[PDB]
């Protein structure tokens, strides 16, 4: 039966897919909870600065200020942006998928370069990715050789080690990739520790919201700065890959286990409800 | 030889840094000679209507207008309306735009017209993402074979009626013709025919919209279900199962396209070698 391999298929699908609606759910009534009062209180308090300039700016007529506003909201559709290194940073932001936002096409051929661009420049930056994951593989895995023999000359012993090496991977990694970086942000761009730790996590999962960006103010920078975010861009996305793609085997353990437990729970209950 | 197969690979790892180098470099050249100009006409006319209102009210302190424009600009991240012809409106996080909100995470499509503002809307997204994006992931994955069935079936039976006086590897070729042009009917043309009509785009810009989407760039200068328009509901819901089924497909034909890349580096590795040897006699 080819139908039947096909169909224990769908039924993974299925559970797997109400599961995601089900992490989408949770999610959005968590986001709500968090962030409908600020947008409240925003909401209130940018009524109260309308009023307030209307009155502690007499000369202004209502009406203008409608105008004022339309013109405004009119130009954030555009916004120099782009020069050399600003589009060659748009140009990372394409192959990345990063997609930051800040910055994008508006002229209709902007927009169909985009387009060629995207599709070539993804599939050849995920060469370049997978050549320095592979390089960071080796370096890391010369490091994991020494730390399995000096810590397997005296203490507890095989397979309960794979759990160290791990952490060591995690904890090294967030120094290198996360909490180094952060600090330099933090002192660089004046945000925030926790709105460059955000700043870190949403660009290397690259998600790239665009709220944020490294490089992004009107601040002068020293230009090592600029070359040494693209090359913390090139080993943290490698790094992240590798993480996320870790915590992906969590999961599928995680789903092995909680299959037994349920069937574990099944089979106990029902010799419970059997001897009645 | 450990060693020598990581030299091998570390060599070819630099060419490629080189050649995406140099992508980025004609990328660059390219965008700043096609935006850089209405950039300029853009930001000369912006200062011609700031002057007729800058001096049509020479009251206003007008460097506390600058002051006036970063609140306003600080408050479009938001999402303001800030008029009094409109000063009633909905929310941006309500469960429908938090659900949506979502989806961007975890697929990490990340459009950014809505984004955390609060502390901890900040570390739940950190959260949220480093456990989704991975659980999309499976998903993900599982949608791709589901199509990848459904597909070779149909080629079962189009590899069957074109068995005329045809080979074993001839025949990859139609299948992945097919694939693409009734893949760009079904994830691209169809999709975008439809968000023109709804949002009122260009066909050019839903295209865009689609592409800058479905390769999870998002730059988020369009947004599907975005406006307060008025949508039908079965809408969203169909943009929701696009997402889903479109994703697997780009997967797919960005994994096609490197390929052609690997190949199109075979040959012409071959013809500068060629080139070299022969150097004109
Ligand atoms: C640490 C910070 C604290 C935060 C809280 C932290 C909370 C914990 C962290 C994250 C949330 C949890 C995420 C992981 C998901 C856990 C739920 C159960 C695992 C799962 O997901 O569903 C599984 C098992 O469900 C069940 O029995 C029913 C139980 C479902 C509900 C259980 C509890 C989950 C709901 C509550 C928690 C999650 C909600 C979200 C939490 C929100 C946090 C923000 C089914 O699917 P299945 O694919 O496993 O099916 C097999 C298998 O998989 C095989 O191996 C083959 O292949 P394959 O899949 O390996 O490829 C397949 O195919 P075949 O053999 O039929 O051909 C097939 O046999
Ligand atoms: C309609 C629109 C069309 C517009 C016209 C546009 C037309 C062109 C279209 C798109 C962009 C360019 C396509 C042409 C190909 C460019 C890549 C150059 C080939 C290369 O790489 O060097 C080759 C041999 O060259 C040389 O002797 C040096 C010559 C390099 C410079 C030659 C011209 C390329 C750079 C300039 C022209 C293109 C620039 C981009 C233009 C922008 C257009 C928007 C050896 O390969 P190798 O040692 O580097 O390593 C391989 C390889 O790298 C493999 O392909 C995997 O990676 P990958 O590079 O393909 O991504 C790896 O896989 P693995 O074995 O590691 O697992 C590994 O096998
Ligand atoms: C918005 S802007 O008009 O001010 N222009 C710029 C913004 C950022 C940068 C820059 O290079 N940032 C480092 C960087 C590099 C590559 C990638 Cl993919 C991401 C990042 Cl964060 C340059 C110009
Ligand atoms: C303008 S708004 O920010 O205020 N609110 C909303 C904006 C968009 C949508 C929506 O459902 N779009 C379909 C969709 C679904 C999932 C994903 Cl991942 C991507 C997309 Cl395009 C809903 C609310
Ligand atoms: C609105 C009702 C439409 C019902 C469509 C049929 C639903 O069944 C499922 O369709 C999948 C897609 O082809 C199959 O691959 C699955 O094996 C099958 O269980
Ligand atoms: C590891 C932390 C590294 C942070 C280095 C911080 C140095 O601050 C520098 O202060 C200058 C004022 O004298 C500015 O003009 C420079 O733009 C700025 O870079
Ligand atoms: C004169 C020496 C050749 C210089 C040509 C410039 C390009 O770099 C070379 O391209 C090769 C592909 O043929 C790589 O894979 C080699 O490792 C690298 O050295
Ligand atoms: C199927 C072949 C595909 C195109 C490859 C042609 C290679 O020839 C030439 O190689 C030079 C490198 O030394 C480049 O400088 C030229 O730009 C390039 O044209
Ligand atoms: C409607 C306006 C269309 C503008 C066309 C934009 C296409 C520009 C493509 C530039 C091609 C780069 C050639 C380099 C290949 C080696
Ligand atoms: C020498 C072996 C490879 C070294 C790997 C990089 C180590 C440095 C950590 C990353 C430094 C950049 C962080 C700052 C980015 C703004
Ligand atoms: C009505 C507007 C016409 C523009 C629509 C886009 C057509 C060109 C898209 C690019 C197709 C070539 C893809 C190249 C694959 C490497
Ligand atoms: C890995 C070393 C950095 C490679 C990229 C160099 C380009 C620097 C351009 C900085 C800028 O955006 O002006
Ligand atoms: C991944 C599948 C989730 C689709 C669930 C449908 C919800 C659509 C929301 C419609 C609305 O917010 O008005
Ligand atoms: C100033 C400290 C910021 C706190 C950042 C914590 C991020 C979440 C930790 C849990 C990781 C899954
Ligand atoms: C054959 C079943 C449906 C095929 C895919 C439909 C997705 C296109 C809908 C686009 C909505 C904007
Ligand atoms: C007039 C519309 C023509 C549609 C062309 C769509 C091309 C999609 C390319 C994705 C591989
Ligand atoms: C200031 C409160 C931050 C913690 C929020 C935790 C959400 C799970
Ligand atoms: C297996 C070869 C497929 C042919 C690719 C080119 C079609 C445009
Ligand atoms: C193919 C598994 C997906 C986890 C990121
Ligand atoms: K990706
Ligand atoms: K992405
Ligand atoms: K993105
Ligand atoms: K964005
Ligand atoms: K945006
Ligand atoms: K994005």
């Amino acid at each position: 039966s080819d139908s039947a391999i096909n169909v224990m298929k769908w039924k993974t699908v299925s559970t797997i897919f109400l599961v995601v609606v089900l992490y989408l759910i949770i999610g959005a009534t968590v986001f709500k909870a968090l962030e409908q009062p600020q947008e409240i209180s925003q909401r209130t308090t940018i009524v109260i600065q309308r009023e307030k300039f209307l009155r502690a700016h007499p000369c202004v007529s209502d009406q203008e200020l409608d105008e004022l506003i339309q013109q405004i909201v009119a130009a954030i559709n555009a916004g120099s942006h782009w020069d050399l290194g600003s589009s060659f940073f748009f140009a990372g932001t394409v192959i990345t998928t990063i997609g930051f936002g800040n910055i994008s096409p508006r002229t209709e051929g902007g927009k169909i370069f985009c387009i060629i661009y995207a599709l070539l420049g993804i599939p050849l930056f995920g060469f370049l990715l997978a050549g320095v994951g592979d390089q960071l593989g080796t370096i890391f895995g010369k490091g994991i050789a020494k730390v399995e023999d000096t810590f397997i000359k005296w203490n507890v012993s095989q397979t309960k080690i794979r759990i160290i090496s791990t952490i060591i991977f995690i904890l090294f990694g967030c120094v290198l990739f996360v909490a180094l970086p952060a600090v330099i942000f933090k002192h660089i761009e004046g945000w925030s520790a926790l709105d460059a730790i955000y700043f870190v996590v949403i660009t290397l999962t690259t998600i790239g919201f665009g709220d944020y960006v490294a490089g992004g103010s009107d601040i002068e920078y020293l230009d090592f700065y600029k070359p040494v975010v693209w090359f913390w861009i090139l080993v943290g996305l490698a790094y992240f890959a590798a993480v996320l793609s870790m915590i992906g085997d969590w999961l599928r353990v995680i789903a092995k286990k909680t299959k037994e437990a349920v069937g574990e729970f099944r089979a106990h209950a029902a010799e419970w409800t059997a001897n009645v």
